């Protein structure tokens, strides 16, 4: 359960360039149906224009997913679309956003314990086109369980796991109430904030938030969350302490001065080692079932034919999850950290997630190297080499 926000009240009176990667759920086989993926990522501003082209040619059916946000801020989202791979189409995904003066163009290459309650909070004021689009994400752990979306004509809380179905109809009328009176708090804290910090009346801006507990084993509350950014950039922040803020910037002192005198810090802490608490028992209950399962990565090396004497060896994981992992490769037991080539881990789409590192290597020597696998499912680390 997310709390009642209290208004900023800063008084009276920035931008992050996507990341791209381009890549299929599963293997490639020509002719047989598959999944091609854009995942865009570390953009600021949220608003982005995603395409997916094929020999040149926008591809009409393409599917996003909600747009999410991560703890630096920076948004997130996975464009995917059904393919059936053939040796000569070329596939691509094109991204406009304003970080950007032309849109980027990225080809498909063939060769691609304690838990947590938190809420992850948007708003985005879009002047000239209509109200701030408002949104309440929840997670409990890395797992989205409910969601509510203010762009619809009669928004409200919804369940985004099937475990939270078991709640009754008090429980989501008592959310989308609150959620309700909390998206008129941003509505009026986007307006002010325009005034202090000396911007234009119609350009869009960003209140983000990250709200939550992290609870101990035994009950007891490890870290409690309470953390604001505007236009991407730290705004204030309780402090580990739960009893003071840090302000990140001189508009925001004006809110910590307002807060401490209304003892905000104090209504904080109570949420958090009352409500907070008892919500995320509540859901780690009925989410039993589904929230403590781990997948282990499924591992292959795959072999690449470079300029010269060189090859290059591509150490896979495949299918697992949590997104946390570990991919090295060693030489005499020596692990090669420097000369790897990585890619940032990456969702397939259906719930796991992918990662692979590769390294570049004399003809006639790969089967020196071994690539090693470090993942919380594994009973112990994967150690895999190249197999002709």
């Amino acid at each position: 359960s997310i709390i009642n926000f209290e208004k900023l009240g800063c008084g009276a009176s920035i931008q992050k360039t996507p990341q791209i990667q381009v890549y299929s759920r599963h293997p490639p086989e020509n002719g047989k149906p598959n999944i091609l993926n854009c995942y865009v990522t570390q953009f600021h501003p949220p608003h982005i224009e995603i395409q997916m082209l094929k020999n040149g040619k926008k591809i009409p059916k393409v599917e996003m997913s909600d747009m999410s946000f991560s703890k630096d801020w920076s948004f997130y989202i996975l464009a995917h679309t059904e393919f059936t791979p053939t040796e000569t189409d070329t596939y691509a995904c094109r991204v406009k956003h304003a970080s950007m003066a032309e849109p980027k163009t990225v080809y498909w290459d063939r060769d691609m314990g304690p838990h947590s309650l938190r809420y992850f909070v948007t708003a985005v004021s879009r002047p000239g086109l209509g109200e701030p689009r408002y949104m309440e994400v929840g997670y409990v752990d890395d797992t989205e369980f409910v969601r509510f979306d203010s762009d619809a004509e009669n928004p409200r809380y919804e369940p985004r796991a099937r475990w939270m179905e078991q709640e009754g109809p008090e429980y989501w009328e008592r959310e989308t109430q609150k959620a309700k009176g909390n998206e008129q708090s941003f509505r009026v804290d986007l307006r002010t904030l325009l005034g202090c910090y000396n911007q234009s009346k119609g350009g869009s801006h960003t209140i983000q938030v990250i709200s939550g507990c992290e609870v101990g084993s035994d009950g007891r509350l490890l870290r409690g969350y309470q953390q604001y950014a505007y236009d991407g950039c730290d705004y204030i922040a309780l402090n580990e302490d739960l009893k003071t803020w840090t302000a990140a910037d001189m508009a925001a002192l004006i809110t910590k001065h307002k807060w401490e005198q209304a003892g905000e810090a104090e209504r904080l802490r109570a949420y958090l080692e009352g409500t907070c608490v008892e919500a995320l028992r509540r859901y780690l209950k009925n989410g039993n079932a589904t929230l403590l399962r781990t997948d282990s990565p499924k591992a292959h090396v795959t072999h690449h034919s470079r300029p010269e004497d060189k090859v290059t060896l591509r150490c896979w994981a495949l299918g697992f999850y949590p997104a946390d992992i570990t991919l090295t490769w060693q030489l005499n037991g020596e692990e090669l950290i420097q000369d790897m080539e990585l890619v940032e881990t990456r969702p397939a789409g259906d719930g796991t997630f992918q990662k692979w590192a590769s390294v570049v290597v004399p003809l006639g020597k790969e089967q020196y190297y071994t690539c090693h696998v470090y993942h919380q499912g594994l009973p112990e680390p994967l150690t895999l080499r190249w197999e002709p």
